């Protein structure tokens, strides 16, 4: 976590590099970098929310390139992999029934919608995620695109909030 005044003074490449792990959508980060300096962390976060307001199915698809499946915890030490592992920390990997249910739930979701199941995993157990998956399997395509995008927005914001402090 770096301070706001520090973020405001970074070179364009260093600032974009800092924001890159939040979401695999270069336009989002580029917008934030281009609008520096920010008056406050409050203003930065608000601007960040505004910049994700017009995201659609195309953004969902592009962002999903950097998100592993729930239950498929990455091992890498780099920000992306470390963040995902940390976000899935409430998922019990030792529970064999859960692991199998997650694999089956994922396959079922992917067959239905054509994309990986996306959920803000931070603070959610494997059971909570499974129940969300069961609920979201009943959605129309548009309803599901909307929720998946809402979850993407949450993931991105939490990562941003963890990257830049007051
Ligand atoms: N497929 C996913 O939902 N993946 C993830 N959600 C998170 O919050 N972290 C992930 O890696």
């Amino acid at each position: 976590m770096i301070a706001l005044s520090q973020f405001n003074s970074l070179s364009k490449d260093e600032a974009a590099g800092l924001l890159a792990p939040c979401v695999a959508l270069p336009a989002w980060g580029e917008t934030l970098v281009s609008l520096r300096p920010f008056a406050s962390r409050h203003a930065l976060l608000q601007t960040a929310r505004e910049a994700m307001a017009n995201w659609g199915e195309d953004e969902l698809n592009a962002a999903l390139s950097a998100h592993p499946r729930i239950g498929e915890k990455p091992t890498g030490s780099q920000a992306h992999a470390a963040l995902s592992r940390q976000e899935q920390s409430s998922v019990d990997s030792e529970n064999e029934r859960l692991a199998q249910a997650l694999r089956e739930g994922n396959a079922r979701y992917e067959a239905r919608f054509g994309r990986v199941f996306l959920i803000r995993a931070k603070g959610r157990s494997g059971e909570e995620i499974l129940q969300a998956l069961t609920r979201r399997l009943q959605h129309t395509a548009d309803e599901e695109v909307a929720e998946a995008l809402a979850q993407l927005r949450e993931i991105t914001m939490l990562r941003l909030e963890g990257a830049i402090g007051e």
